[PDB]
């Protein structure tokens, strides 16, 4: 008999930098309730949202991720070379194959090295994010690209009153490499699976096919429900991965939950009990939700504004669709 | 400035189990003969294949990943009580959103746990498994299932000369966990972004959506290319699995390639250049290709005949979509 090797990466793994990418047309809410009762007024206070941005017909998940890692890539002063895998984070490449993360590689001129496509609603940048701290620790990579990205746009009913308001188009990528000191916390991570319909595609795509008489696939979305379990779980969710990084609540100066609603996410502020000067990202103003990118976007926006400053200590929450949420305490990049 | 902590998991993570799901109706050579010009002796010679298996209209993915799960935890001697996570492995589940992992978990009764879904064409499973013993040994969690799964055959064009024999539907899945001596070698892998359009669907679904009654996506595919590519590169990334994995090729007592072809398949034996005793998975004689789920289904089958015992030494290859691939060494379950 003979043994299987043991073995083992860097201990120490950290955000090296964040690279965004924000589609260029801007969508009004005014622009929004041209197929709903609605006004610019009444969504900005239950929402948080000012503004949007849309993709072009020509872009894609894949290609806003391209643009997103080659930006994260010139921030942290690396080229596609330097990468040894991408984990792509998405809820909208509209392909069941191929994967997105191969052919992003390829467009960054990095066309060999591993990867995936990582679904898990909004939680997916927290999973894909954990998921390559233990690739790296575990020697099977020594510096990677996390990727999140969303072309939610083209999902939207136009006409649905409760959430055509919410979701947009974007991409964000972060480096991650070995650090100096510990800069990803352990993931905390879980779901409620009896809830799954609560965020979804309506119909699925096989039945459409079948059916191209009958109503075509839609996001749909039970807000209410959604509002009451993520302001009640995820003020816990956040303390067990403020416990397992071995940080109190009063050392966070960044909280980057996942940018769904602004009225959750100051609800979920009160009940972690930071510090009154705690730096709350707030990029769903003029990125309104984007998923799996939301995390990783709102990180760019508190660090291109100054609000957050390289080595910060953040809390980031990802929750949504199946009922997904997956959080961890990090050192900011850059 | 606190120092983010670090935890720890087993050092040594192995295969339990591996439960096996496996469709109902049998679809012969004759019957897929029905709509191209061919014959049964034909598509035996060329793949390998005999049969493959179809699921019902009232299946899913995310169905069959669940008995798939089942039987897993049953032949494990463990209940969903057992499991920290589950990361569902496949190219056909036809929702954006919510993923299946949490549904999947929903059902088995452990409606909380992680869990995310991954897609990397066939190569999904290895990536899969590898993603479970780094977060195990990470200490995200401590028990998990990772699940293949696989409803291909409502993708299928049946007038596609090329490909509407290959591809079958079935689902199996392993319990990873802590064993006393190291049962998952390091993961090797990589991708090739250059050659995405070698298997695909062809249409991608928001194109579709905005014509439904036009030509609906299918699965199509570029055999010759991929013959090449798998046949050409898969020896040397067996070869530095097992490199990783400090094992010599005559050490090998079980060679488990993804199911794609029986001609690929034992090219790769002469290539990896194993002993001539060692056992070749060949369940794609009536299983077909079953993408995610063909490596965990083609286990199961050498387990149930008495051709491999639980403790071999195994090789396992994925390749596939996107032009992914992930291989490792392993000791067979159960
Ligand atoms: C291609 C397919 C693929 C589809 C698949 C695409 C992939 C998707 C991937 C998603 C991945 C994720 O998980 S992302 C993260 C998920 N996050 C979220 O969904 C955000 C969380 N959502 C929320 O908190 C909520 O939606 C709120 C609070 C923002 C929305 O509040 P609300 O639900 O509108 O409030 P409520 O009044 O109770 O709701 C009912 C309605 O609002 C009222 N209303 C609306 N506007 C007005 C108005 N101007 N004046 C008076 N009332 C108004 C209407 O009566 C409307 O009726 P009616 O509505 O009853 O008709
Ligand atoms: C909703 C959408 C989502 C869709 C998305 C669904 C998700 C998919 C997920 C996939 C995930 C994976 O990675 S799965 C792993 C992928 N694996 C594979 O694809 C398996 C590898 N493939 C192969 O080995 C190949 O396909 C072969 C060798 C089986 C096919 O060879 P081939 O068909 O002979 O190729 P070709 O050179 O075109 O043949 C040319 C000529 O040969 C003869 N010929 C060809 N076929 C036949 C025939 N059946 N019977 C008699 N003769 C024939 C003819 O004279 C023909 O005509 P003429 O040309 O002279 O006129």
């Amino acid at each position: 008999m003979t043994e299987i090797a043991t073995t083992s990466g860097a201990r120490s793994v950290g955000l090296l930098s964040v690279g965004a990418y924000r589609p260029e047309r801007v969508v009004t809410n005014d622009e929004i309730c041209q197929h709903i009762d609605s006004s610019d007024e009444w969504i900005y206070t239950r929402t948080g949202i000012k503004t949007r941005r849309f993709a072009a017909d020509d872009e894609s998940a894949a290609s806003m991720a391209t643009e997103a890692c080659r930006r994260a890539l010139s921030n942290a002063g690396l080229s596609a070379a330097d990468i040894d895998g991408v984990i792509v984070t998405t809820n909208t490449h509209f392909l069941q194959t191929p994967p997105a993360a191969p052919m992003v590689a390829a467009s960054l001129g990095a066309k060999g090295i591993l990867g995936f496509d990582l679904s898990a609603g909004a939680a997916g940048f927290g999973y894909a994010l954990g998921a390559a701290a233990d690739m790296i620790r575990g020697g099977g990579a020594a510096t990677m690209l996390v990727v999140g990205t969303e072309k939610l746009s083209p999902t939207i009913d136009m006409y649905d009153r409760g959430n055509c308001f919410i979701f947009a188009d974007g991409a964000a990528a972060v480096v991650v490499g070995e650090t100096p000191f510990q800069g990803i916390g352990p993931t905390v991570a879980g779901s409620d699976g009896e809830q799954a319909d609560a965020i979804r595609q309506d119909i699925d795509w096989i039945t459409f096919a079948q059916n191209p008489s009958g109503p075509r696939p839609f996001v749909r979305l039970e807000g209410p429900a959604v509002f009451r379990w993520a302001a009640f779980k995820m003020g816990d969710v956040g303390r067990r991965a403020m416990d397992a990084a071995g940080v109190r609540p009063d050392q966070i100066d960044v909280f980057v939950p996942h940018q769904a609603n602004s009225r959750i996410n100051e609800l979920l502020v009160k009940n972690l009990q930071l510090r009154p000067d705690a730096v709350v990202a707030n990029d769903i103003e003029h990125t309104g939700n984007t998923s799996a990118a939301s995390i990783p976007l709102a990180m760019a926006e508190l660090l291109t504004t100054g609000a957050a400053k390289p080595g910060d200590l953040a809390l980031l929450i990802g929750y949504g669709a199946g009922l997904s949420y997956a959080a961890q305490v990090v050192r900011m990049p850059k």
